[PDB]
């Protein structure tokens, strides 16, 4: 398993906006809580799920769990930097599998549902 993304990094520029404190506060805790939510709560566990394959295919990988301490650190500039890395786990899953496997359904679900809540941002 590679190390996971950086969730902090004193190096970096942050801020803190209302769109990114809407993002943790309305956007990721909603998702969070959905009922195909559990397989995008934290990375990729190749080694546990014998896919010695996934991190072969994808390069940038992201996870929800990641999305979430980054958004708690305050790791981001704006908004869209978080909304890439929900793009970035959407196409991930889409990239590595099949249409109509069971985690593509589950992305698919989510990722309406994100885009349903990021619609309108304060
Ligand atoms: C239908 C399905 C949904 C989730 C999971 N599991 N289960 C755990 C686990 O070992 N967990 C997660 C839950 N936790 C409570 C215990 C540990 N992890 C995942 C998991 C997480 C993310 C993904 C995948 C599996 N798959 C695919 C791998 C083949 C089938 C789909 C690929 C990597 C996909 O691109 N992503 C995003 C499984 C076995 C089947």
């Amino acid at each position: 398993n590679p190390p996971p993304p950086e969730t902090s990094n004193p190096n970096k520029p942050k801020r803190q906006t209302n769109q990114l404190q809407y993002l943790l506060r309305v956007v990721l805790k909603t998702l969070w809580k959905h009922q195909f939510a559990w397989p995008f709560q934290q990375p990729v566990d190749a080694v546990k799920l014998n896919l010695p394959d996934y991190y072969k295919i994808i390069k940038t990988p992201m996870d929800m769990g990641t999305i979430k301490k980054r958004l708690e650190n305050n790791y981001y500039w704006n908004a869209q930097e978080c909304i890439q890395d929900f793009n970035t786990m959407f196409t991930n899953c889409y990239i590595y599998n099949k249409p109509g496997d069971d985690i593509v359904l589950m992305a698919e679900a989510l990722e309406k549902l994100f885009l349903q809540k990021i619609n309108e941002l304060p």
